[PDB]
């Protein structure tokens, strides 16, 4: 049979947390429910902040933290149609949000996600809607598999299904983070030209690896100025602007006419600061940017497989290692922090 | 037979200037130039600028101001083929912007205008290029053709051309100037719904005259409010960000998820400012907009003959008072001020 | 309490059907169905079809027709969130197509309709899952919100979500059925030309005072001309093409460079036809139009409230004259044909 | 200095032709043209239509055929602007058309081309307006760059401008010519699979070597079926309909929901058939297709430099070698029929 209790990572507080092991029983699966056993986790920025500041969310207590997993499916309800038992799954981020639009409304706009406003994935055993999980890819193991509900789909979202990214483009990607990475990816993959940003020669050593066509040291030199020398002045075709600290008032002067700045981020009271010269001047579109829909998922574990994608994870973690896999989060990793079960 | 000598309102120097009166040759017709006989001149804040400041620009001196015009062709040069003689014509801000990508490069945005880095047309005949005219309405007077190029064309630009407004969406136009109000007749005539912000009473009530669904008095209340209340919380579907209005944070708020903000702006150093939250949990499209092309302006053109729509005109001021003009162009304009010739 | 019996058109076969009055219970309510007091039904040439042919389905008998329809919320399963008892609702075509990406594969594109592949709304009480209603206008009747689920939504979808009309657009639309009069009156609230083709100076003069702004009768002039002359040559922004009507080979010739052509269709055996020349030369959109899915429904039911559009009825029967209604169905009404609970 | 007189392959008459050599005098440059000696001259399908049929136009005789070459500036009129000597250019293939709006009139779609309409580039220098050229790309020779101002563009056009490919997309290329092979290459580059359909083995080996996915012999098997087998049944993301012989109704059958099928081709009077049953229920957009604007051929310029991308060229032939270049023509080649000077 299966087993009567489970392990999860869990916390009756947060901001600040006491996060820790706890165990409790499976819980029941509904006529529509799956479960699924957790193969890997793949951690994201926002748990942090989740964990550290609350974000203003209203959680349920025991909190479990995540929610980018893959997992091999154990058991289905009576009326379950989108898996069988043995099916290999990942987990969609934002579940309400099937295709077309966003969530949400004018004076409410931020959506329900996994690890918030619903369930967390940091658990042996996760019971949860059939249509809140896809297919895993079948060309990835299951820690490369937890990394694409989150940064996977938000690179991909902003580069293809909004962004419409062409061979030829010249992309800047700022930083080496995931979604950055998996933005470097995508955009070569499309045949484009990845220009990376760093403050660390070592990490665009690394950059270069997975086939960055330049990298600028921006706290060695002017990365403005490197992107129009390296464009024959024309500007960047899409700029993945992440963390806005290096931010929109600088991607407005390196971004082409026409051209598309995407911003990426969390960051619950951070200020954009831009010139409404080149705003007004180049006329580009500045699109915010948060994850994206399962129909875009599903697109992206396809292309995954069909391209022969390999996720950039900087570190796998035992699963009893959770605490030094949330530090290594705020040292800024490359790529990919993933717990494996 | 044709005038000798025509008169012009010109400058020495910018920064500040010294805009009098001026009689020179007419100028000869090259090929491909046609003589147009002035009728009527649209004032843009920008005239104001371009004479107070100089705006960055290589102003060929004696210099003309303006942009915006419409007249009779009186001569054509021997090669000529889009307009014949006595046909009623009207400018093109950007000469040479005709459709698709927008001119200009990553370092230098800007691109060149009339009454900028191209000579003015507030003078008794202009001597241009053919291309650097369309075809006047066929339902309108001079005065009213003349509000087209610029004012008429940035509203049509953010609405449709690139916004693809729907009707039954909710707009804001911000202020009442000859963008917001072109953007109330071109929303209305779209089907949608219009929500004026205004710091003035009287303003409002004229707007409502116009039809106006709703109006807000920014100064009695949030805005913000307003509009989810008028909207059910949903937000506006399509915001026209007029730079010195509300804000671009304020907007943010404002705006549906999935929604569209155009910014439409002046001064050249306005820094913005918004909070990432909305910009990223509501992902709207955030656009500057700088005027429009060529074959958006016949777009417009045709769309104002169709629908019978007659721009809003504050004053109708005579080519001798022009002074009087720019005096009334910074005392807030309800719609345009022309100087009919 | 409720009613333990409910009457219902259905038959026992299809190809020829033997469409009776038939008693049964009032089924029960899952966790997530809700119970629907039919108010009215609009019926679609299709229900016709399916009745008579079959159209290659597989059919559940007792089968009962119709797939539009509106009522009162009578009561909800215990999970039920969309709706409660006493609010007004719409039956959705294709329930299950949410937004985005359209439902089937290659090899089987069919998707699963109302009065189809699911059963009919031609009967007393609905009781269906919630996510297969959205809200009723508020402007309207029963009778005229039953209208929309099909009707309305196809013309919605080819014009405004597909197609993006704008204001000054001209567009063609053929013949008087449901799908052509929602064409019309979704033209004109969004400021376009509309010219009907029709083949009776009767409904011709019918669709004027709806506000068609020309209308051709083909049995007079070839209409390809009078759209010529009509549009100075230009030819049409956008052409309804609907499959009984002029053909795709004419409004290939009718249709404007860079326009656009839907294709709205019947018989499951019609072949087109059109010359290469106009295809290639004039490089159209050709887009074939299957209904739209949910959240183009609430548009488009938001924007009828907004614009206070009244969908155009032929003809009212009781639920008793069905038959009655079906004779009318292929006498080609001009406009909807609903039947009234 | 120049040389006085000058040769180009040359006809008196149209269908049927005496195409021959001529030696005429050097035309003058104009104001704004430039001089450009020829290097390489791609030929296209239509040339041999033009020729053997006249193709509807009104052609100035001597007539010189092909629109496509690759040369080197030797003169500029005092006026120019673009190009100065020395500088290495290819043609533009729609002269009118530099961006955006397709030209031509409802009635009169036929927009204007080299070799037709406008002279033809089959001599040993070309005297033509600056802004009818485009710069060369950098990375390929004289003859690879004369065969992208019709074949790679209308690829490209299809694919890219129009189509907007993604990674992960799987493509249908029908045939083995040039609009096909660039077709292909394109894909490719972009991270799409691709599928060739042939009647030719030796050519599906050919395919294999430049990257094609999967090759299809439609003699052998039944190749929409093949794409089922070949996508899980899912159907084709984008399909290159060329010749439509092989054409729509089983396009529309291989096709994904919401999928692509690009028309393309030159034949006057062909007819285009499809089943409304795929064209419904699927609703992929149909496109008609026939080359693109200069913009779009800056785009695939850069594009071409930046992924080393090769033109597929069957044969070169020396320039007293035409009429065996235009005999090649009717064998179906391999990619593209150069003629080098």
């Amino acid at each position: 049979m299966m087993s009567k209790w489970m392990q999860e990572w869990s916390t009756e507080t947060v901001a600040p947390h006491d996060l820790k092991l706890a165990e409790r029983p499976v819980p029941e699966a509904g006529e529509h429910d799956i479960i699924v056993r957790t193969l890997a986790v793949s951690l994201n920025y926002r748990d942090k902040l989740v964990l550290e500041t609350g974000m203003g969310l209203d959680l349920a207590f025991p909190f479990v933290p995540a929610s980018d997993m893959s997992g091999v499916v154990e058991a289905v309800g009576k009326s379950v149609t989108r898996f069988r038992p043995g099916d290999r799954v990942i987990s969609t981020f934002a579940p309400g949000w099937l295709d077309g639009l966003r969530p949400g409304t004018g004076r409410t706009p931020a959506y329900e996600t996994l690890g918030g406003a619903h369930p967390g994935v940091l658990s042996e055993y996760v019971v949860l809607p059939e249509g809140w999980f896809v297919a895993a890819p079948k060309s990835l193991d299951a820690a490369e598999a937890s990394t694409l509900p989150c940064a996977g789909l938000t690179a991909w979202f902003a580069l293809v299904e909004k962004g419409h990214l062409r061979a030829g483009d010249r992309v800047v990607v700022q930083g080496t983070g995931g979604v950055a990475l998996f933005g470097l990816q995508i955009a070569k993959a499309t045949g484009a030209e990845v220009i990376v940003t760093s403050s660390s020669r070592e990490k665009l050593d690394r950059a270069f690896a997975l086939g960055a066509d330049h990298g600028i040291n921006r706290l060695e030199e002017d990365w403005v100025e490197r992107v129009y020398a390296l464009t024959g002045d024309r500007g960047a075709d899409h700029i993945l602007e992440i963390a806005g600290g290096a931010g929109l008032g600088q991607s407005l002067k390196a971004v082409a006419p026409d051209g598309r700045i995407s911003v990426i981020g969390v960051l619950e009271g951070f200020e954009v600061s831009g010139p409404v010269g080149p705003l007004l001047l180049k006329s580009p579109v500045v699109q915010g940017i948060s994850v994206g829909h399962r129909r875009a998922l599903e697109d992206l574990v396809g292309a995954v497989d069909r391209l022969g994608l390999k996720p950039v994870i900087d570190m796998r973690y035992k699963f009893t290692e959770v605490p030094e896999a949330l530090a290594h989060l705020d040292r800024g990793p490359f790529g990919k922090v993933v717990i494996e079960f």
